[PDB]
């Protein structure tokens, strides 16, 4: 994704991996066709929600500009307006 996306997942890891559920998220992505399943399980396995956040943000983190906006649009549908309102301005 453009350095002006993954900086700002960078500027706030902490507070998205603190706060993050990751199922409804996760199916929401899958949905929009930009996270696939063996994706989700490998998060889905991890033994805490932390584990889990830190996981989708981790891969997050390696994807392109369309999945940024996948996983923003995710957070903006499932419950995370204060997170959405946190990586705007990062929108690729
Ligand atoms: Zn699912
Ligand atoms: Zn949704
Ligand atoms: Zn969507
Ligand atoms: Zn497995
Ligand atoms: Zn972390």
């Amino acid at each position: 994704m453009d350095a002006k996306a993954r900086n700002c997942l960078l500027q706030h890891r902490e507070a998205l991996e603190k706060d993050i559920k990751t199922s409804y998220i996760m199916d929401h992505m899958i949905s929009d066709g930009f996270l696939t399943i063996s994706e989700e399980e490998k998060v889905r396995n991890e033994p805490t929600q932390q584990q889990r956040a830190a996981m989708l943000i981790k891969m997050i983190l390696k994807k392109d500009n369309d999945s940024y906006v996948s996983f923003y649009n995710a957070l903006l549908h499932e419950g995370y307006k204060d997170l959405a309102a946190l990586l705007h301005d990062g929108i690729p």
